[PDB]
């Protein structure tokens, strides 16, 4: 009753840093996390061994933080503590979902917010890296 993502990510401030977030989560919600997935703007916070990764989507359902069973994040290379922007590059759906994962950071689904200035600083950061993330 398990399934496992994967999403291949490159840094928005810098396309030569890449990363990998493993995701699994019971089968019945794939659907949803997929959905959120595929409408989101990816946003991570490191601060040495803790990581936060935050799907910040505008799909209708905005999933509860517990459809995640575990999730990994890696880096290459290993990063500096801060915040970061992400493109998602690949999504893949993997078999043998009940493989080996090491649970490293902790996911955070929330709805994009409709204030207005919220709204145009993602319209200006849009600009300023060549990718739209309020399509
Ligand atoms: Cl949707
Ligand atoms: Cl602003």
């Amino acid at each position: 009753s398990l399934s496992m993502i994967k999403v291949r990510l490159q840094n928005l401030f810098d396309n030569d840093e890449v990363a990998l977030l493993k995701i699994t989560c019971y089968t019945d919600k794939l659907i949803h996390l997929t959905n959120a997935l595929a409408k989101a703007v990816i946003h991570t916070i490191k601060l040495n061994g803790i990581v936060f990764v935050h799907v910040i989507t505008s799909s209708d359902i905005c999933p509860n933080n517990n459809i995640v069973v575990k999730s990994n994040f890696t880096t290459m290379p290993v990063l500096q503590n801060g915040g970061y922007i992400w493109e998602m590059m690949e999504l893949t759906h993997c078999s043998q979902p009940n493989g080996l994962i090491d649970d490293n950071c902790e996911i955070k689904f929330s709805k994009k917010l409709s204030d207005s200035t919220m709204t145009n600083y993602m319209n200006q950061l849009s600009e300023l890296l060549g990718f739209d993330l309020n399509p």
